[PDB]
């Protein structure tokens, strides 16, 4: 019989309504699930919940949090058949992409999910999200980092926020020895190019401490290309995402200024992948070459 | 019979195969295509810009050139179709919406990936529909026509969608100026440093569009809020667009750092609207108030 580890890392799913808003209550999630027979059906896997203290606030969390989640998966990896990571919904897709890069040789399912409402409340998708995540982690395993929301299973490093209040992978079809790499915060600019953006503005985006820049550009101004080439000549890694809802960069003026294509990668995959590559002992050229390679299913280059 | 002005400002639709511009090519081809002369279709006049504008190398001065050309012809035609390169069409469509106050004739922006000549071109269909709609199914607004749909110009986002409005299908025209403006458009991500956000806000930045998490969430991260508050203290307008494909900002630590909501505006609408309001000699507070008002159909309050 399958057994699933559930990491309650943070998010509203396990919290309680007060008048001053949602508040954390130690062990509340498991006490509420003990009252919910759907979770104890003989078709369902066994599962255990561990709670992080303090809970990670997903709107104010760092790459050190990604590391702590990955270390927790690694510690439990051999004891369970699969892993569900409960998380705040607003940066869930960043956590999912980061974990995809950090967990090399992953051969068990890892499903990130959460809910905006405490899971006992009428309007909460908490119960349905956790039930499906548990069931999918046990029985229909894709040995990857996946994300479960709005009733679908997405590939983790292909999901992007898709409504304000909330997930899509616009560039991939929905799905339905463990090595952990180190990751640390990195100074990365993610900027949107628009008509007439000035040299002075772009120059400022490239000041220290920036080590890399993600450009979201259109589906050749001398002063823009000059600043980008100068940045690449001092080792700044510049990645172009043809920032539209869906589709790919096909790179060339940008190429000649040292910009590399991010192909159809989401902002979440590019940002987490640069954190991953900059945190290893790689040179700018090695990072440029690896950013363009499909490392974990995040990008299509034929 | 309605008369439609067609400004071929640029884009592949009027070129030859790769793709080279050929003076008069579009008009010679359209005179040969009988569907353009059916009795349901308007009369039309083509003006080819010389030189053509490259849509990937445009500035707000190009927006103003197109607005001036509409203004110059306004009283001579019943409607306007603007042919444009597809990659910044939605920026031009939004910018014109703010510049053309009390517009009482249709303006439809369109274009195509492939020359209108070629068998596999949506050129023909895009221009047939634009001409027919400009004449016959007039909304007096700046609209954009692509992928067989008519969008509100300041609600379309990149190959076009208006994710926050359904597809469409007192004065004379008063024309306002838009000039280039130093605007930062940046995406917050987990752990983004104070030092990187400080850089986005250095002189000469006059306004910042913040693309942040969910229904307006940005970290309670002190170092981010400090930089955003310092920008508000200097009269830098910071506008929060809540990162998802679709839906609205609902504001609050960001409000306390002086950030205002951009509600459900597209990045194109917010960026062109800041260009517009910074060009009109208004104070930071008047720009914060007008950013949040629905001026031209761009936002749901
Ligand atoms: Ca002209
Ligand atoms: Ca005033």
């Amino acid at each position: 019989k399958k057994s699933i580890y559930v990491a309650y890392t943070g998010g509203t799913i396990g919290m309680q309504r007060s008048d001053n808003g949602y508040i954390p209550v130690s062990g509340h999630l498991q006490r509420q699930l003990a009252l919910m027979p759907e979770f104890h059906d003989p078709e369902m896997p066994d599962f255990t919940i561990h709670e992080y203290a303090p809970l990670i606030d997903s709107s104010d969390m760092t790459p050190e949090d990604w590391q702590h989640i990955a270390n927790d998966i690694q510690q439990n990896y051999d004891l369970y058949d699969g892993f569900v990571i409960l998380h705040g919904t607003d940066t869930m897709a960043f956590t999912a992409s980061a974990l995809s890069f950090m967990l090399e040789n992953l051969a068990k399912p890892v499903i990130i999910t959460g809910s905006q409402i405490p899971l006992a409340e009428d309007a909460s998708d908490g119960q349905t999200n956790l039930l499906n995540a548990l069931y999918l982690a046990a029985n229909h395993p894709v040995n990857e980092v996946s994300l479960f929301f709005n009733n679908q299973l997405f590939r983790g490093n292909r999901t992007t926020k898709a409504h304000a209040d909330a997930f899509a992978s616009p560039n991939l079809s929905v799905l339905l020895p463990l090595i952990v790499h180190r990751i640390t915060p990195q100074p990365i600019g993610v900027v949107t190019i628009y008509p007439g953006i000035s040299g002075a503005v772009v120059r400022n985006f490239l000041l220290q401490p920036v080590k890399a820049l993600i450009l979201r550009s259109y589906g050749q101004k001398a002063e823009l290309l000059d600043e980008l080439k100068n940045a690449s000549d001092r080792g700044i890694v510049v990645v172009n995402l043809t920032q539209s809802i869906s589709g790919s960069v096909n790179m060339n003026a940008l190429a000649q200024a040292g910009v590399i294509s991010g192909f159809d990668m989401t902002v979440e995959a590019a940002l987490t992948k640069l954190h991953y590559l900059l945190s290893q002992s790689l040179s700018p050229n090695e990072i440029r070459q690896l950013m363009q390679q499909n490392l974990r299913g995040e990008l299509t280059d034929t």
